[PDB]
């Protein structure tokens, strides 16, 4: 069966934009792929890290994926560090990938904007998901977006290294959601939902309790239309609403916009809060539940050893193609 | 007692000036200090590299340390690719390392100059070094004059990580040849003696026959003086080669010097031709035993035994510090 890679960065926030991108994909196609899900730390390290929070935070992802039902004897959830043969692909990636091709990147662009002295493991950062990916032999790699031009410099250096060296890698794709691809801020819906906005009520994170998430529903900005209809360009908050309600309600954008025909937003946003509060509790329960079990760490241990067996494998395959030691 | 760790890039031409400015001191030191000299075939691909010709290449360079008398009981020899800590190192400190910093080393700009389309693995040659001789607690790093930059980089680095995250690292200190600490092509005197130089004259490999260091030898570009005495700026061809002389044969400077006086070029360089043939010849028949035994592999078999007990505890201790993994 195909094989299937993705990772999340293990940070202090974890949004409902990475739930409804990626974390939804993940349990959605682990029964039909081999699968490796992975918490990037090293990529986490991409920018100062404290590392207390960062330990925790790395512990939080593992819990949220396990919450969010990523089931263990379907999947393989590691932590990437405790894998070396990242490190040692995305040497051997670096070496083949131009400085011109990391410049472009656009995360590169936007996370070292007016920067002094930016630091060099944000430009080199996608080397690293590059062997991250091909690492596994994968086939397929579920991500929101903004992942998209990554992944098309991952399969550029694969074609590369396969040219080069001998065919060794296959070409990864992306698999990216029709509906729910780039979650928007609730607070400026022309801005992607980020984990780093400043503002917290652009985001809902899936630890947000019950008031909060009908606060930051209720304040999501909309227009003065008072019509519930999708058309991202001249109404992309009620959009981006109707994005959310629809990924995770399993409603069509069309059923409920019949649903709410001649309705008003103040109906809409009660009733999507409600279904934020219907998907976030259980996980939360499931995440605190995780956050104090031996099991969590039982878990990484063999997603790591399994990670390990084959990535190492790959790096071996990758040295004698390079003519790399003995 | 103190450490020592000095690498070499495995390439088709280690020359006299390897020798002379670094393997010269490792066989010196190797007795007063725990040592662990490297064969850097990671940095080896910063530019690219024929696979056939890198191992074969890796394999010269391990019977070359040996062949001049680098002792397997006394020091650890190894391959860097062998030792995955040291990517792993290397990426911890790719993320503290400014990309200023890196493009403002003169081997990265003098190894891209009139580059299209220069490969990162060149930019990132240095956070690669920094591992290479911190993972070991290093205190002294014997090079030649023209790694001086990259380990002040080195030092750099460790202070940084060791104010962010703790004190962790010893500071590094290069220990540079008084004499030799900058061979000369023979060619051009104004330049250095490198390796990738296209034209054969400019440089003696270790494997050179005594009819080609003959050539080699007479062939130096001197001056029009016929005086034999040592001043760089004035007599750069000369001096070169007094430096060769000097350090090969254990004379001072001021030994040939008087040792010359009123003689001419010709007998100066038919005498250096010899002193440089009798270094060698031993060297080489060394190396031929070496390269036809099964010993070699044991020996690199042991150095990366003993290189990976050492590394990957320094490896765990650098994830603790900034809070990688668990
Ligand atoms: N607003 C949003 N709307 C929709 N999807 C979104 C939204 N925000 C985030 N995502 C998706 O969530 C996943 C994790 O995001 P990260 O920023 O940790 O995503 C990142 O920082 C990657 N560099 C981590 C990574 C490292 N190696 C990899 C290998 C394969 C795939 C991914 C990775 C991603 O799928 C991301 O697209
Ligand atoms: N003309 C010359 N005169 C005098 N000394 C010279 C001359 N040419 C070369 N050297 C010295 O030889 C050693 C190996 O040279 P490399 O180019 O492989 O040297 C290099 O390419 C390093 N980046 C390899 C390295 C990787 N990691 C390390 C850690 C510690 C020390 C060294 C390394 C060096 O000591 C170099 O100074
Ligand atoms: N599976
Ligand atoms: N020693």
């Amino acid at each position: 069966m195909k094989t299937i890679f993705s990772g999340i960065q293990p940070s202090g926030v974890i949004t409902i934009g990475n739930y409804i991108g990626a974390l939804r994909q993940f349990v959605e196609l682990q029964h039909e792929y081999n699968c490796y899900f992975c918490i990037v730390d090293q990529h986490a390290i991409t920018v100062w890290q404290d590392p207390h929070e960062l330990r925790q935070n790395i512990r939080r992802l593992a819990a949220l994926y396990l919450a969010v039902g990523i089931d263990p004897t379907q999947a393989t959830l590691f932590i990437q560090s405790e894998v070396p043969a990242h490190a040692q692909a995305a040497w051997m990636l670096q070496c083949i990938v131009y400085i011109g091709e990391l410049e472009r990147m656009t995360q590169f662009k936007e996370k070292s904007a007016g920067k002094e002295a930016v630091s060099a493991g944000l430009l080199t950062y996608p080397p690293l998901m590059a062997a991250d990916i091909l690492l596994y032999n994968t086939d397929i790699v579920p991500v929101g977006e903004d992942q998209k031009q990554h992944i098309e410099l991952t399969r550029d250096l694969a074609e590369r290294f396969n040219k080069r060296y001998g065919e060794l890698f296959t070409i990864p794709e992306a698999r990216i959601p029709k509906v729910g691809a780039r979650i928007m801020s609730l607070v400026d819906p022309t801005k992607k939902m980020s984990k780093s906005d400043p503002n917290p009520k652009a985001y809902i994170t899936l630890l947000d309790d019950a008031k909060t998430i009908e606060k930051k529903i209720k304040s999501a900005v909309t227009d003065s239309e008072g019509t519930i209809r999708y058309d991202k360009e001249a109404k992309p908050g009620i959009s981006n609403l109707l994005n959310i309600y629809s990924t995770l309600s399993g409603q069509s954008i069309e059923e409920l916009e019949r649903q709410y025909e001649g309705k008003g937003y103040g109906v809409f946003k009660a009733d999507l809060a409600q279904v934020v509060i219907e998907t976030l509790r259980p996980i939360q329960e499931r995440y605190h539940h995780w956050m104090e079990s031996e099991e969590l760490d039982r878990v990484l241990d063999e997603g790591a050893e399994k990670a390990n067996r084959v990535a190492s494998e790959m790096v071996r395959k990758m040295e004698q193609a390079m003519g790399l030691g003995r």
